[PDB]
């Protein structure tokens, strides 16, 4: 669907990587966090709804629905949380020293994800699919 | 066009709210910080050019083209600077006690502008605008 959303955790320089991932396209958004908190995943989905359409967002574990903030930001924004990739760290690897803060390399790397051609040569990007997607 | 953009500064509770529109559509995009810094400018910069087509920065002043750092983001991103609204304030002023934090209620009032129908009743969002102009 247009708005179906993935989000996940993944961890590195002991500093803690929010992704979401629109399924359908494979778009993604990234923001690193000093800490895990819900605090923190609840403004990263607020910022998230307020630049696309936010319906779904499905999660593996259960550390989303035991934060009261992150319900409260569901709740005004109007997601469905649910219950129910990793080329990335490649590229952090990539561009790692050619900035200080990772968060840098993370931004540079969700670029390249986003702007490249899915596989190489010819196609559409993840960032050209979603904006098709929700043209239609 | 379609990549073009503004960018601006505003200011509340004694931080600095950074602003990027886009400009045929009217969609935007906000950060707080804590300082004014192009360190920091630079990196909303990069997240903005992840996210959306960003080929030209307009900015009224000068700090812009003094900081080394912006100016390697945009070099890395493909961005060109170039020298050459505020009902934002009046919603961040409704919310803003409904949430502890500015940036919240920032991007509250980021989500409000970008999905009700521009001007109220009929039409199209900035956010459909936007993705409309960039399906093209
Ligand atoms: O490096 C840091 O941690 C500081 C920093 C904060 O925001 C940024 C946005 C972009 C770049 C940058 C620098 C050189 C080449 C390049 F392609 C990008 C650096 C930073
Ligand atoms: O409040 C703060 O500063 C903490 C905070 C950080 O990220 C957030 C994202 C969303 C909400 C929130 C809370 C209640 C109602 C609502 F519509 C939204 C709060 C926060």
């Amino acid at each position: 669907s247009p708005g179906i959303w993935q989000l996940d955790c993944t961890h590195l320089e002991g500093k803690v990587i929010l992704v979401a991932v629109h399924v359908a396209s494979g778009y993604i958004e990234a923001e690193v966090i000093p800490a895990e908190t819900g605090q923190e995943t609840a403004y990263f989905l607020l910022k998230l709804a307020g630049r696309w359409p936010v319906k779904t967002v499905h999660t593996d574990n259960g550390s989303n629905f035991t934060s009261t903030t992150v319900k409260a930001a569901c709740e005004w924004a109007g997601i469905k949380q649910e219950f129910g990739n990793k080329e990335l760290k490649k590229i952090i690897g990539q561009v790692r020293d050619q900035a200080e803060h990772l968060k840098t390399a993370v931004q540079m790397a969700v670029f390249i994800h986003n702007k490249k051609r899915k596989g190489g040569i010819g196609g559409y990007s993840a960032g050209e699919r979603i904006v098709d997607i929700i043209a239609t």
